[PDB]
């Protein structure tokens, strides 16, 4: 397989169907990444709902075990048991809400968890992300608050773009990662179309593999998100992969394809199995709520989940209610095929250019 | 099949292997029964794992989701989906140690999650067993304390020889538990050979379908308990099944079965395996421990588990180290695999002649 290659096989309107070749595997696009370990599931059940990629946190991995004790230990699909594409963040965002002094060069933040200071910059953070052994690396940017004035997503939009460029080169200095895995920017420019044109155009300038689109899902609503994306993805370039990071609910997700967005990650599906939120197409439910405590039907009654094949809402409600580790692992599995199986509709209906129906349908079932 | 036969195949001395049929399945012994929801365990994991039965716990599934619910939506099998038989202990013993005013009658308690108050009896339990749909039911009877003068131990045990006889009046009232489940008998007694001696004289003339050895671990250390089951083993029907019931290490159990004894449960390797203690034959070894962080090798590295196909000790420490459940969902699979590996080795040796030799083997390097 080649390092990198994005096929589109199929389009209407903005949206697109393809897949990205790299030589751990396939990418099927649009394509939803679990977030990783994926909590409460091994690396074969995450596989089995249908994820062709996964993504690693650099943040959490940098802290423990750390980025040089997994290489050491062969790399992170190695270390965990996941041997197709993962694609890695940044570090950057969990620096800004989770751990600080920043600079032109990069941040020193102290461990959340033994307040240890550390560092990330550029050239750190593509290096981590080599030692990581990531197939998809993400450049380092600096995020943009929300609200911004535009001043300051100026100054943000700025430095993260010079930022883009110290990623780029760093990179391509490293011939084993330059050679094997493949780099995407990050355009930036919070809500304002002339600032996202600055930075599509310098990100499209140095070059990158794919393209996310960043700054969003950070508290402005999804009107305000499909907004910007209306404008916003048409500057990147088209015949690369967008990426809409940290995003997110089966509406927003069917909502951004429609805008021209490839491939999307969020914990939500994780982090809402263990919470008791699970998807169905008629809308998410509780499943801590009383109303299932007797009731005898799956989750959903068109998944086709190892969840739904086996156990009752009733069963899952008592695991969760009793605060058992079996009751995360089935919600999260059930969670995770859900999103697999949108995807695999998403892509079916885009094929057959019956996506417009498709999101029309989708919405006034799940709104119903 | 049967409602229950005990065929004994081979013998050693005082050890014995066979086989119990009863309608759900077919039980290999001296057998090992994990303790139920298996915690991080899908039922397909245990059963891929070598268990033949597990052991519901009655006293926390009366609290929740409660034995009427369990029963209504179709029993314990069909709610958490396995197959196989199922043994329930009596409740007593829970209580008497998690939730008081005892009487000839029974136990009333206040629940240790809710304050509400419940009531078992030798009738009650029998009839929560029944409405869990357990295959192998165990008479209630009245726990000893370690250490127990002669008159506290022999009033307990008397009393517990009453309740034994309304614990087979109720199973036997009970149409379609009396022809589809088998009920055992619990020898009490505490360190006392009369006592022992009057007690199995007791359950074998009212007559079970297998007897335990109760009173045993609760405090009175390996020494005392292998001179207890020295001469109280043999007193119970040697053609019926033996259950020490809470016990334990992988060295108590070789010691016990050098005296009679089949059956065994205990929450050891999964509440170690959340706890970081993983079993090998080289002893136990505590995977949170600093030496194991860059340790490449396999929890045991004769284990035929999945979890040693595929995953490193360092990989596991990471894992519990940071509180993921996928450390427990592995830790437990290894651990749950690890006994019932060292039951077929026993079963194996018994059939062979060769048990001795195994014992004397496996404790020169368990213990090196
Ligand atoms: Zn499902
Ligand atoms: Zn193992």
């Amino acid at each position: 397989r080649p390092r990198f290659s994005f096929s589109i096989a199929a389009r209407e309107g903005k949206a697109r169907t393809g897949t990205i070749e790299m030589k751990r595997g396939v990418i099927r696009t649009p394509a939803f990444m679990p977030v990783g370990t994926v909590k409460a599931l091994k690396p074969e059940t995450v596989r089995a709902t249908g994820a062709d990629i996964i993504l690693g946190n650099t943040y959490h991995l940098m802290l423990r075990p750390g980025a040089e004790r997994i290489a050491k230990l062969g790399g992170l699909h190695s270390f965990m048991g996941w041997d197709r594409p993962i694609l890695t963040d940044s570090g950057g965002y969990q620096v800004m809400s989770l751990s600080t002094k920043q600079s032109e060069e990069g941040v020193t933040f102290k461990s959340h968890l033994d307040g240890s200071r550390h560092m990330l910059s550029p050239e750190r953070s593509i290096e981590i992300q080599h030692l990581l052994g990531s197939d998809i690396v993400m450049a380092f940017d600096e995020c943009t608050p929300y609200p911004a004035t535009p001043s300051r997503a100026a100054s943000s939009m700025e430095r993260s773009m010079r930022w883009a460029k110290r990623s780029r080169d760093a990179f391509d200095s490293r011939k084993e990662q330059a050679e094997n895995a493949a780099l995407f920017g990050i355009q930036q420019g919070s809500v304002f179309e002339n600032l996202r044109q600055q930075s599509a155009d310098a990100l499209a300038e140095i070059g990158f593999d794919g393209y996310a689109v960043g700054g969003l899902a950070v508290g402005e609503g999804q009107d305000e998100m499909f907004r910007v994306l209306d404008f916003s993805v048409p500057m990147l370039p088209d015949d690369k992969p967008h990426y809409l990071m940290g995003v997110g609910k089966p509406d927003d997700i069917v909502g951004a394809v429609e805008r021209g967005i490839d491939m999307f990650d969020c914990v939500l599906p994780t982090r809402s199995g263990r919470n008791g939120q699970a998807f169905t197409w008629d809308g998410p439910i509780n499943i801590r709520n009383a109303r299932f405590s007797e009731d005898l039907k799956p989750l959903d009654s068109e998944c086709h989940c190892a969840v739904c094949q086996k156990w009752s809402r009733a069963y899952i409600h008592a695991l969760i209610r009793a605060g058992e580790i079996l009751g995360a692992m089935l919600m999260t599995e059930h969670n995770i095929a859900f999103y697999q199986q949108l995807m695999q509709k998403i892509r079916d209906s885009i094929s057959e250019g019956r996506f417009s129906q498709f999101a029309q349908d989708f919405r006034a079932r799940y709104f119903a």
